[PDB]
């Protein structure tokens, strides 16, 4: 039960999530789950990042979501719900910009 979440933005735009990820405030692995914009069935984990050589910006990860039950990004690392997947990525890296650290405000 995923719209419970508060890291859950729901039907938000690619650019919207941008607006809010790209704060001067937020520190990597500030984050967010929104609905993809046209992949139907799909939601999209969009992620800060820092470097010195781009500076502020942001990652879209692709969660699919199969009938059969799994979430994932990586189907070789699927969860059981949408927020252990979240928790998962708090913990781990693995193939994303930064862990997940901080809900975006
Ligand atoms: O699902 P798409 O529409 O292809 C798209 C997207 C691309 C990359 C990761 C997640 C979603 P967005 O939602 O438009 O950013």
């Amino acid at each position: 039960s995923i719209q419970a979440e508060e890291w859950y933005f729901g039907k938000i735009t690619r650019r919207e999530s941008e607006r809010l990820l790209l704060n001067a405030e937020n520190p990597r692995g500030t984050f967010l789950v929104r609905e993809s914009e046209t992949t139907k069935g799909a939601y999209c984990l969009s992620v800060s990042d820092f470097d010195n050589a781009k500076g502020l910006n942001v990652k879209h990860y692709k969660i699919r979501k199969l009938d059969s039950g799994g979430f994932y990004i990586t189907s070789r690392t699927q969860f059981n719900s949408l927020q252990q997947l979240v928790a998962y990525y708090s913990k781990h890296a693995d193939g994303l910009c930064h862990r997940l650290t901080t809900v975006c405000p």
